[PDB]
């Protein structure tokens, strides 16, 4: 995260990092035995780190779990990100707790305009590389459509959106993918892609959630 500030620990109690002996993504709980994330953070070996703050420090909050099962979605597209979203089934139930807990899926698409808490352990910098220990946490908004898909011609689909400033100086950055946008309770975004971070008109480009919930639902119940 660019530009955003120290969330608190575990005041984002939803923000799951995954582990493959490092942080590698974010991810968001969604019920006490699925993390949701992006596509692009498929590997094998995830350990589903809840309760996390600092990440290279056990702080007594977290609880660490192995994935059963990652499931990328079926029409992920990895060339051009287009479904970025998998699911992981963790090994056993996170224990729920105030540190630990599961963030609501959307219902419907949230709009232009909505503001969004965007989190992550992804790098701070823009130019060079920052690595945070803390979890960041950065509001933004939702960006119109036509200034996501002007910022990044031929690239967003309908199942992406833009959240940010195009100014720059905020923005979700590498170690953000897979990570949680959430706005009004709901997790309507998953840390996708950009073109650098936090550089001018160049947002945030987030995978739209709010199109995945039937799959994620349905996906759940059946696995
Ligand atoms: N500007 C953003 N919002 C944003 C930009 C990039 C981003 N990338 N995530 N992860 C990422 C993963 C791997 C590499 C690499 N092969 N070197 C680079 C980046 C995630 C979010
Ligand atoms: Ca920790």
């Amino acid at each position: 995260i660019v530009g955003g500030y120290t969330c608190g620990a575990n005041t984002v109690p939803y923000q799951v990092s995954l582990n493959s002996g490092y942080h590698f993504c974010g991810g968001s709980l969604i019920n006490s035995q699925w993390v949701v994330s992006a596509a692009h953070c498929y590997k094998s070996g995830i350990q589903v780190r809840l309760g996390e703050d600092n990440i290279n420090v056990v702080e007594g909050n977290e609880q660490f779990i192995s994935a059963s099962k990652s499931i990328v979605h079926p029409s992920y597209n990895s060339n051009t990100l287009n479904n970025d979203i998998m699911l992981i089934k963790l090994k056993s139930a996170a224990s729920l707790n105030s540190r630990v807990a599961s963030i609501s899926l959307p219902t419907s698409c949230a709009s232009a305009g909505t503001q969004c808490l965007i989190s992550g352990w992804g790098n701070t910098k823009s130019s060079g590389t920052s690595y945070p220990d803390v979890l960041k946490c950065l509001k933004a908004p939702i960006l119109s459509d036509s200034s996501c898909k002007s910022a990044y011609p031929g690239q967003i689909t309908s199942n992406m959106f833009c959240a940010g400033y195009l100014e720059g100086g905020k923005d979700s950055c590498q170690g953000d993918s897979g990570g949680p946008v959430v706005c009004s309770g709901k997790l309507q975004g998953i840390v996708s892609w950009g073109s650098g971070c936090a550089q001018k008109n160049k947002p945030g480009v987030y995978t739209k959630v709010c199109n995945y919930v039937s799959w994620i639902k349905q996906t759940i119940a059946s696995n």
